[PDB]
């Protein structure tokens, strides 16, 4: 715990350590803010501080300004006020501080900060003969002269005081070159409760990924239309992937032939059997030695982590992995993936950086035309995998991939997952391509499908897109597989127009996904970018909701969804301001 | 016509919908049943209203003769039409029942649910297919008894239900026969369920709007016109 | 509208600081615009004036609000209706104390469904 | 690897089986049940080995309120995976119990069954 504690002094400077001696429990770090005149007496306090050497302490100076004359002295003065006291306060704890020291002006400014920004206890020192040393002041506290009065308990705006993101890139404020960034917090706080409270039209809402302390010049660059050159901002944002298939990340390039080791803007349609065998290099031929799989799992999460990515969901096939000559069964695969994957998590978390935490889906292969056990076998081993319990990464889902057609309808194996219905497991449908509306309606209510993959037509089918909305249930809505396979405006022979606007405004919760990063050779930074040009007049707010439909659709506890959702709301709020200056 | 009258006087005007109770064994012939289900989706199909029906409701006794898996193929076209289930599947009805409710009727609510406390793999199911619980405090304070209750030892599981995650929403059941409308209904969690706080409040009224069947448009100028005046209430309330 | 006035001699006449104000010497300091919290008053309407009084009867109404501030994850970013993040921090930890019988005002005036 | 070290040494050893019961778990949260099953099937999946789950059995609470005319609806991925099945059922049970043990759920075994002699 650092009891940190802040102060400033004029002409006398002997209350610093009357403030440290007022609480006698002890504090870990004091600093105290001083301008640059000529009146103050540092060596007293510094060899004060010097006899315990346990208690870290540092003296910073206000250059420039002697003593506050008018508005542009007292102005500079309290903004690098502001300046030091949100820099030098604690990461996650809220410091004390005593107003005792400094003219009536520091006093104030230093109290508002203390409003704004938030501390743990605001108090005052008051001595009886006003000592100038310490031995006098000993004795005071000794006989019982020492006062200390305490008025406040300030939280502070939380908004504020997650502002000191953008403290650098400004040299150190110097006069010549100085914009009051603070005065710009000021003034946007201001602004927001003056229009909140000026208004009903503006007061209704508006964001429900949830914010709303931005500066009204941010919520209009926000409700502007999204551009081609927002790419560094939306990179910057945290995104999620629900949908992203393990085996089809190293397909090509140095990555495959390192994973050996051990496009992708295409204006044509690409048929299925073609995109397949793009990733044909890597999966049931290459996957079966567990260096491979071990590579192919680092380098993904990798990726992961590289992409911002602050949650996915990973759809594998442990027995198109599994080697019966090598004692390498189905099981032992999905063990070794979630054992590397925990570790890599871990590895992660342990240092205190941005992690990507994954859970994975067992994919229930389509075969339909040999060993129709198999997919019993996977629904068990999905069973069983997920009863493991422990472990960060664990099992959630079950994917009915494959091939879609009505050979492969819903109302085949329902009564088999009965069993996996019963163990409070989810299912993941895929019924989006060359699929009639009866097909999604029974895959939705005989299979339970509380997630659903594509359905890209579901405009054509009102009740569909009644029943969908009603029960919240999702879409799995991949811009760049459609893209390459079947291909919206404004491309060349493809005058179709995606429904993804149209989607947004109805109130489906879409989720964009990657789909395979390694065979379509976009991530899901490109994904969400191809938007620009895909759907017309899209802006940043619907991608924002885009995230927040995410969030809210993935298979996760309620505990895990309330953490991912603070720290979303955490991260979305710091980019946006940092991107709104820049 | 009330509804349209008290908005053309730009005043406070509560919007409402029906929900068409189909009772079990209440009156004789199960076909009651059918006959309820049909003119529930009959009266929806008028297209144009104000005060249109939003779904049909399952209510019964106690259990057994009143179970809810017993009418699934009457259920699968009035639930095919578009409309809502709300399973009465509570009061000392026994999980398995809650369960059929919940997977094969599709019900999008559960009436009380007061001992899902004791089924951990039916609580999980809840709450991860975010499905509303309609909770009536006075009405089951007095039916069934809670703490404070002399001579009680159970308590009120709504803190609990809460915490879990689970979308409850406080009703009132019958106004008249419980003396309490939803103002009291709210303010004796108080003494019913210890340490419940006002953002637990707020939320119980974001859960009553999520589970609520409307529309998305609707949901959506519902949830604007509640954010502003929740934020004024809170305003003018720390006044006092 | 909160400011501090400063004088570089501090004059004591009443002629010495109107000659200061007349050249400009008092200068003027504030920090902009407070608008407090919107309704706080009805403290003066239960509290009469109380002309006659001493410390027996001294109230900390707020005090203790103040002190359950953050004395006391779900309670933290439960927040619905995201217009409650722009209403000042004191109300929010006011409504992240416990709920008590006293509110029925509060209760009454809430749009409830 | 008891019956590995047994069989080293060219001692006499027993080769031993494992069966996978199915407890009936009369309510008993009874996803039990397909947990149970899936865990028979994958352990047979794992396939190398001496020692191997044959199949599975199902008994417990022998009354009639956990006869066998319940779960013949989850039996199904189990039996079409290649176990075996086993169904105790005709210590104290009617003579149809037994007769949807063996026609419905494919039982190869009956445990007990001492009341055979009364249903020709
Ligand atoms: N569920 C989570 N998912 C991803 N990261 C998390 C999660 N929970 C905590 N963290 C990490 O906690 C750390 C807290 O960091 P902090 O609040 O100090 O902000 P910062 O270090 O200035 O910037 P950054 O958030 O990028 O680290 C974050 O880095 C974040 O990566
Ligand atoms: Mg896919
Ligand atoms: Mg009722």
């Amino acid at each position: 715990m650092s009891r940190v504690l802040l102060c400033s002094a004029g002409h006398s400077s002997m209350v610093v350590p009357e403030a440290f001696h007022a609480v006698p429990e002890g504090f870990e770090e004091v600093h105290v803010f001083t301008t640059d005149s000529e009146k103050f007496n540092p060596v007293v306090l510094n060899d004060f501080f010097h006899s315990l050497p346990n208690v870290r302490f540092s003296i910073t100076k206000c250059h420039g300004l002697a003593d506050i004359l008018n508005e542009r002295d007292f102005e500079f003065y309290q903004e690098m006020l502001w300046q030091w006291y949100l820099t030098k306060m604690p990461d996650n704890e809220l410091p004390y501080v005593c107003l005792s020291g400094g003219i009536k002006s520091m006093s104030a400014s230093l109290q508002k900060a203390a409003t704004l920004f938030g501390a743990q206890s605001v108090f005052h020192v008051l001595a009886d003969n006003n000592p100038r040393n310490i031995e006098e002041m000993f004795d005071a506290l000794q006989k019982g002269q020492i006062h200390f009065i305490e008025m406040g308990y300030e939280p502070g705006w939380a908004a504020l005081r997650r502002l000191k993101k953008i403290l650098p890139i400004n040299e150190g404020c110097s006069r010549d070159n100085f914009k009051p960034l603070i005065s710009k917090s000021i003034e946007e706080i201001l602004s927001n409760v003056k229009i909140m409270a000026s208004d009903t039209g503006k007061s209704n809402q508006l964001p429900f990924p949830s914010l709303a302390i931005l500066p009204p010049i941010a919520q209009q660059w926000l409700q502007l239309p999204l551009s081609a050159n927002d790419g560094a901002w939306i990179q910057n944002l945290p995104k999620v992937d629900l949908h992203c298939h393990l085996g089809g990340f190293a397909t090509s390039g140095s990555l495959l032939d390192q994973v050996r080791g051990a496009w992708p803007r295409s204006h044509k349609s690409i048929s299925l059997d073609k995109y397949m065998e793009l990733g044909n290099a890597n999966g049931s031929k290459l996957l079966k030695d567990k260096g491979c799989l071990i590579r192919q799992v680092e380098l993904l999460y990798q990726s992961l982590v590289n992409d911002n990515v602050a949650y996915a969901e990973i759809r594998c096939s442990p027995n198109n992995y599994a080697d019966k000559n090598k004692n390498r069964s189905a099981w032992v695969v999905l063990q070794d993936i979630n054992d590397t994957f925990t570790r890599l998590i871990t590895e992660a978390k342990q240092k205190n950086q941005f992690y990507c935490h994954v859970n994975l889906l067992v994919i229930a292969s389509r075969k339909f035309s040999g060993d129709l056990s198999d997919i019993s076998k996977h629904l068990a081993l999905a069973i069983t995998a997920m009863q493991q319990g422990e472990g960060v990464c664990r099992i959630v889902g079950v994917d009915l991939a494959g091939f879609e057609n009505k050979e492969t309808r819903a109302s085949y194996y329902e009564h088999d997952f009965k069993a996996v219905h019963r163990c409070g497991l989810a299912v993941t449908a895929h019924a989006g391509e060359n699929d009639d509306p009866e097909g999604i309606w029974q895959a939705v209510y005989s299979l339970h499908a509380r997630r659903l993959g594509h359905a890209l037509n579901l405009l054509e089918a009102p009740d569909l897109m009644r029943t969908v909305i009603e029960r919240k249930i999702g879409v799995e809505m991949c811009p760049y597989a459609n893209y390459q396979i079947k291909g919206f405006a404004p491309m060349p022979n493809f005058s179709a127009l995606y429904p993804l606007k149209k989607y947004l405004e109805a109130g489906i919760l879409v989720s964009v996904n990657t789909d395979n990063i390694g065979i379509s050779g976009a991530n899901l930074s490109e994904n969400l970018l191809i938007l620009a040009d895909l759907c017309p007049g899209i802006s940043r707010m619907d991608v924002l909701t885009i995230i927040r439909n995410s969030i809210e659709t993935a298979f996760i506890s309620h505990d895990f969804r309330m953490e991912l959702l603070k720290f979303f709301d955490r991260k979305i709020y710091d980019v946006c301001l940092i991107s709104i200056k820049n």
